[PDB]
DNA sequence: GCCGGTC
DNA sequence: GACCGG
DNA sequence: GCCGGTC
DNA sequence: GACCGG
């Protein structure tokens, strides 16, 4: 992590700081706590200045800095790495279609919130924002499905060096007109047990947990998770499919006439 | 619908309308343009004084109007509809320490976003709204999974004729700093074909679909209705469940 | 006191 | 809540 | 058209 | 994206 070295600096520029309603309307999905992410990022941008990216803005540099690769044939190629490409990548028209005057916007898929690299490592940072005036379920962390084939593409092309999955938790409240931030929280993906990961098919099939809970008690090898969560995901998939039949087939078999 | 009645008036008033951007920044996800659902109260609730609700609100209104009445057992009688009562209450809890001192506010996954009610009958409308200058996926419409339990529960207590479940998609483009609105659609959803719904297992298990694109030929009643996505439902199910292992299994076993 | 459904 | 297609 | 993952 | 319990 680039950022854990900082972490401290981030943690202390946050908490306590004040910022303005989310258009005083549902501080719900990608309204909760926006400020506070445009907040981290300015503060590494000014930091870490040349390793903070955001995914888009970052793949915009990938390509204008290589000003003579047309075609998605090639530009693919601007990544010299599948699995880095499948995680960052945009797609045949968009890719083909990009151009200096179509230049890459933020997009809702998109993986990562935050581009952290430097010396051929990446570092993908994702934060969450908790509204911990109360206490929810689990969010949304990553899918399950993108995860696993994340792994997949790991295993074979081989790269258990290449980037990192790290989480950043924003607690804040509504304390009067502001949305104040009240704590912080960090965990590394790769660093937590894959057989532990909860996988809420429903939720997008997606893995969800709270950062600040998250556990951190892995000691193995990047090839060794990647290999484990591929089999913990199998398993639940086959589990989901059995659970599926009970719990939405045989309780309503009896109305189909 | 009590809206259908005016929705061409609806159409003219909505249509226009402009709405500040949040934050200038990334306008997508739950909070995208969705602020445009306000408009549609406030529209409503002027044409629509006495009928216009929004789930809290009504619910509010329903405890307030019964003060002999507490705790979360009596106050779920009030519904008197377990259907309704399944789409619409709160919960236990919730329900148990509500007072004029602390009442029901906006919750993420209220079934509906407005509440038109009238003579013992409900028609929960839902407002979806559109980003037309792209070509997106259809939205999540509601939970296949809560479709189905109602529909078993109108089944169970006969309520073929108590509410209606409807949806108004209203599209807008970016003009510059505001949103704009540019159009609009009113759809229900027992007058589609309880079958050729799209089940999007993934997506929170929702069904999903453009309202201008939803069709309204059923003829058959509503009782049939509940039978045939019954049946739909336990049918996409048993596939999910199949497709799911050949997805999400057989293509990864290479690896343990 | 884990578990997971919904906008 | 509502998003396009490496 | 049809299908369906993912913030 | 991020929400609790009819």
């Amino acid at each position: 992590s680039f950022i854990k070295p900082i972490y401290q600096d981030i943690n202390s520029i946050l908490i306590g700081q004040k910022v303005k309603r989310p258009k005083s309307g549902t501080l719900s999905g990608h309204a909760a706590g926006e400020p506070f992410e445009k907040l981290v990022y300015k503060f590494l941008k000014e930091n870490l200045s040349d390793l903070t990216f955001k995914q888009y803005e970052y793949l915009n540099d990938l390509f204008m800095k290589n000003p003579a690769i047309i075609g998605h044939e090639a530009r693919y190629k601007l990544f010299n790495s599948p699995t880095l490409l499948f995680l960052l990548s945009r797609g045949k028209a968009a890719t083909e279609n990009w151009s200096i005057e179509n230049l890459f916007e933020e997009k809702q898929n998109d993986t990562a919130d935050i581009l952290l690299v430097k010396d051929q490592f990446y570092e993908l940072l994702d934060v969450k924002t908790r509204n911990i005036s109360k206490s929810a379920q689990a969010p949304n962390i990553i899918s399950a499905y993108k995860l696993a084939q994340t792994c997949a593409k790991m295993i074979d092309n081989k790269e258990f060096d290449l980037f990192d999955i790290n989480y950043l938790e924003v607690d804040w409240e509504l304390n009067g007109e502001d949305l104040v931030c009240v704590s912080t929280s960090f965990a590394e993906l790769f660093k937590s047990e894959p057989s532990e990961l909860y996988i809420n098919w429903a939720a997008a099939m997606q893995i969800q947990f709270h950062v600040r809970d998250l556990d951190q008690g892995f000691n193995g090898t990047r090839e060794e998770w990647a290999k484990s969560y591929l089999k913990h995901f199998v398993t639940q998939a086959e589990q989901r499919a059995i659970s599926m039949i009970d719990k939405f087939v045989k309780p309503f078999k009896k109305y189909i006439l």
